[PDB]
């Protein structure tokens, strides 16, 4: 009988489902839910599909997961609302990526850059009927690095992620896991309307911020930022003061400060 | 001759001034520079130049203060742009009601509340030729409490900034405090022109998020916030669960929750 699904993407799906069945399940009881651009390519993530097409796992679909009784459930970057109500087991799992109760929702590999923060985390949690509200397990805190982008934050979240899943997996199958309600105070949540790439930079800011501006929407996969109508494929924030509110374009990239004076390098997509 | 200058208003220009005299500083060694919303009347803060009418302390301009040699110049809450590059002196000192380097600029009894914080500071820095950008001497972060409002939160920057004053400024007089060069990580500005003091709340968020959207808006001297045309006078945010995106319109309050359902209620003026 299928044990556990594991349901979305990425390297964190793959290398999950991986460690299940080196550990504790065979292929004929674990199943895979992908996500609706998984074409079985790996590229710069692996495929989910590809994986269970070299392993021979089989394919089950969300209104399939709901009828098993007794399924350990697992979302790893899921494209799908999991709906509790809709499922007969209670075993249900999300590695959110970020230190919650902060940046419940979506985006969480910009919304943590635009706000300005110098952490996130990944926490494994219960699903419940709320958005990222559910009770948690497990979370690992680390730094944004003050260069990363998005997609550098996006690939830590990957296998710190990845980390979580391996270190709680034993003690959710054995069902010893303890899990805590979520604090209401510190609580935050980004819905997709409230992020826009198409929004101007506001010079009108720290050099801090003017860099968080651009390095939030650095992910070459999904978009990269602009300026003067020239892409930017990476912003460099440096403790050099070269004076107040400065902006000069180079043929290879932009000099710009904001208020306190710091020199940020963005360099042209070329 | 003049030894300092204490430009700006409220408690903490006029307790400031008060310490300089008690402990520091004679009459005649002392001058002032009010801010433009001193009409010499207290209120529910007190007035610098009342304070000064009262102790014989002389107003100046700060095109005189520019030509004071070794004048000790102190902005508490002033309102005017100062740059060391227009004074004789170098002795150049403000209190900044946030913990540097975060939130520089305005509005900090606003800008922290509504950025999710749980604490904020007072910051003595070095005044340069940028908005808030010198070097710290000293800070002292202190906690936000859940159901503060920027009002509760101006009033303990008054209370800690005047606190730091009083414990720095017999090393700023020696000449033989420490300065520090903020880090250029976590460096954060909000300009007049970043809050609408009409914040249209967003309900697509947190109970902390609207609570907080709510609550840094209650300063009754500045203004009250909405909802439904209503002003409010106070927010209480509790762990209580009462279901998702909940509002509730009673005669004398609103019981609200966001998106993971914790009770907020928002009192009616």
């Amino acid at each position: 009988m299928i044990k556990l699904c594991i349901a979305g993407k990425n390297n964190i799906a793959v290398n999950s489902l991986e460690y299940i069945l080196k550990n504790h399940f065979k292929p004929d009881q674990v199943a895979v839910i992908p996500n609706k651009n998984d074409f079985g390519v790996d590229s710069w993530q692996k495929s989910l599909l590809h994986y269970a097409f070299n392993n021979h796992i089989k394919v089950i679909t969300l209104e399939e997961a709901y009828e098993l009784k007794q399924i350990i459930f697992f979302s790893l970057e899921f494209d799908r609302i999991v709906k509790v109500e809709k499922f007969k087991s209670d075993k249900l799992f999300n590695m959110h990526f970020s230190a919650l109760p902060k940046y419940k929702g979506v985006f969480t590999s910009i919304t943590p850059i635009l706000n300005n923060e110098v952490e996130s985390g990944v926490t494994l949690h219960c699903i419940d009927n709320g958005i990222d509200t559910g009770n948690i397990i497990d979370q690992y805190i680390f730094p944004i690095n003050i260069n990363d982008t998005a997609r550098d934050l996006y690939f830590n979240y990957l296998s710190y992620g990845e980390y979580l899943f391996k270190k709680n997996i034993q003690r959710i199958i054995n069902n010893t896991y303890e899990n805590f309600k979520q604090n209401n105070i510190s609580s935050s949540y980004f819905s997709r309307q409230d992020i826009n790439i198409n929004h101007k930079i506001n010079f009108k800011k720290t050099s801090f911020e003017i860099h968080n501006q651009i390095r939030a929407f650095i992910f070459k996969e999904y978009q990269l930022p602009s300026i003067n109508k020239t892409k930017i494929i990476k912003s460099t924030l440096t403790n050099e003061f070269i004076g107040y509110n400065m902006f000069e374009e180079f043929e290879e990239y932009f000099m710009i400060s904001g208020i306190d004076g710091f020199k940020i390098i963005a360099q042209k997509y070329n």
